[PDB]
């Protein structure tokens, strides 16, 4: 998928931007794609996406129909939709999900990978 | 470089993980490269780089010598070293640096970017 190809290739990259603090700290620096920098919140020393807050409203139906399909079976899917931005900026957003399960066959949560489509 | 072409190689792809939990919060997973993988620590809700006290020990009057021209003068330096793992394992490592100041002259750290040589 345009979107699995991509990060199977960030995966390979063995690199890593750190910074070296005059105190000798070095702490490795995560930045998301440019487009996303303003897309995301800090919370709990975690990387929020705030992302599905902004789908565009006719996409709305499609990703919450797929969300369902996912919630009820093992899937992988893979959907395209619009987001707007608190600033107006419009982005096509290729989005690669993956459903997973507990060992009780309780629905755990969606993994996925998203690019921007371009 | 061989290290300055990777990243900004990663600094293009416009694509990231996520996790999306039953809750219907979004957390963007950021992983360092798997070799690296064991070779960081947490702290304060950031990633720490425990790569400098693992420098292997005839390597180091070289590396601690580049630390003094960076610390003394805006340079861009290119560095190979090896470090040694916790697990005996070894690495030879390409590690890219800039050395940065204050508006009043004053040395502000460095910035790097490090990747495995294979």
């Amino acid at each position: 998928s345009n979107a699995e190809e991509l990060q199977a290739l960030v995966d390979n990259i063995p690199a890593a931007i750190y910074h070296l603090d005059v105190s000798g700290q070095a702490t490795i620096r995560f930045r998301p794609p440019a487009f996303l920098k303003t897309l995301v919140s800090e919370h709990a020393g975690t990387t929020r996406l705030n992302t599905l807050s902004m789908i565009h409203h006719d996409d709305r139906h499609m990703l919450s129909n797929a969300y369902s399909k996912l919630r009820e079976a093992k899937h992988s899917l893979t959907l395209v939709y619009r987001i707007v931005t608190p600033e107006g900026k419009l982005h096509w957003i290729e989005d690669h999900m993956r459903s997973s399960f507990s060992d009780d066959g309780l629905f755990s949560g969606i993994d996925g990978i998203l690019c921007e489509v371009t």
